[PDB]
DNA sequence: CCGACGTCGCATCAGC
DNA sequence: GCTGATGCGA
DNA sequence: GTCGG
């Protein structure tokens, strides 16, 4: 419908962030992306589309051109670009941000083979970045992502049956499909108030039954690595994938379960309406906001419902909440 | 005009 | 060796 | 790059 002109804005955010090294200029034409991409109809102008919150002149000015003309100057420029181009193609190895392919380029480093050839000059998140990339930009469909949960539930209750495991994100959500696997761990023992380990045990297990298969980083609270699958009898095996396993307090958990449910357009909302009654809420608490602007204690949770009553909201299953 | 634009855990670097 | 900064992906 | 105090 307007795809032409979300695929331009979405490439020109990638070159702002990974070339440019303007992290602010890629959320705004991601912004303006997303906006146009929700609108109803096929943009005719430049100005049609400004009306909309986060298109504002350049991009009403570049969409103009693009409609005229079906390309943008600049654009076709950096895409021949040798030196952009590689670098804005080095960061999608996980680990490998704007400033580690600027270095790389300058120093020839430039394609995936070039990678390979330079091992020694790799961390090791880049490495296994590096090991996975082809993996790592597959989605998982939700038939493997429940397997991946059976695993997650029944590994984590066999170290501790009090343990309390949930997998968030899209796949709470009830997607079709998800990037990757967000799983968020809690137990009694574990609140604000206070085992450094409860952590470390989990992952251990997961990794004694081949679940996890890498480690990108692990601290006290919070574990990023690589999972797969058990390969099915003599079939093709599948993917690496990425999960994340956070460590929360159990009076911080359903803020947490909350947030990292998701989803990204239903957290900014849900965080507007509960500033408008009077409320805080960010991934730990939810507070209550003084009559100066002074915010109170934290407020006791028990479950999600008890944060939509604080802000006096009709409780929406994880199922409705796109936005 | 000009500052905000999310904030943070972990790995690793820079400086001392 | 320790501390704070930076990079990175959330 | 866009918005807004
Ligand atoms: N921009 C962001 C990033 C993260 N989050 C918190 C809530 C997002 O829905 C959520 C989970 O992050 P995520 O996995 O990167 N995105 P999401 O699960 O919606 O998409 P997939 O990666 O599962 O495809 O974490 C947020 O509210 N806003
Ligand atoms: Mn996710
Ligand atoms: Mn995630
Ligand atoms: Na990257
Ligand atoms: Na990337």
């Amino acid at each position: 419908l307007n795809g032409g002109i979300t695929d331009m804005l979405t490439e020109l955010a990638n070159f702002e962030k990974n070339v440019s090294q303007a992290i602010h200029k890629y959320n705004a034409y991601r912004k303006a992306a997303s906006v146009i991409a929700k609108y109803p109809h096929k943009i005719k102008s430049g100005a049609e589309a400004k009306k909309l919150p986060g298109v504002g002149t350049k991009i009403a000015e570049k969409i103009d051109e693009f409609l005229a003309t079906g390309k943008l100057r600049k654009l076709e420029k950096i895409r021949q670009d040798d030196t952009s181009s590689s670098i804005n193609f080095l960061t999608r190895v996980s680990g490998i941000g704007p400033s580690a392919a600027r270095k790389f380029v300058d120093e020839g480093i430039k394609t995936l083979e070039d990678l390979r050839k330079n091992e020694d000059k790799l961390n090791h998140h880049q490495r296994i970045g590096l090991k996975y990339f082809g993996d790592f930009e597959k989605r998982i469909p939700r038939e493997e992502m429940l397997q991946m949960q059976d695993i997650v539930l029944n590994e984590v209750k066999k170290v501790d049956s009090e343990y309390i495991a949930t997998v968030c994100g899209s796949f709470r959500r009830g997607a079709e499909s998800s990037g990757d696997m967000d799983v968020l761990l809690t137990h009694p023992s574990f609140t604000s108030e206070s085992q450094p380990k409860l952590l470390h045990q989990v992952v251990e297990q997961l990794q004694k039954v081949h679940f996890i298969t890498d480690t990108l980083s692990k601290g006290e609270t919070k574990f990023m690595g690589v999972c797969q699958l058990p390969s099915k009898n003599d079939e093709k095996e599948y993917p690496h994938r990425r999960i994340d396993i956070r460590l929360i307090p159990k009076d911080q958990y359903y803020c947490g379960v909350l947030y990292f449910t998701g989803s990204d357009i239903f957290n900014k909302n849900m965080r507007a309406h509960a500033l408008e009654k009077g409320f805080t809420i960010n991934e730990y608490t939810i507070r209550p906001l003084g009559v100066t602007g002074v915010a109170g204690e934290p407020l006791p949770v028990d479950s999600e419902k008890d944060i939509f009553d604080y802000i006096q909201w009709k409780y929406r299953e994880p199922k409705d909440r796109s936005e």
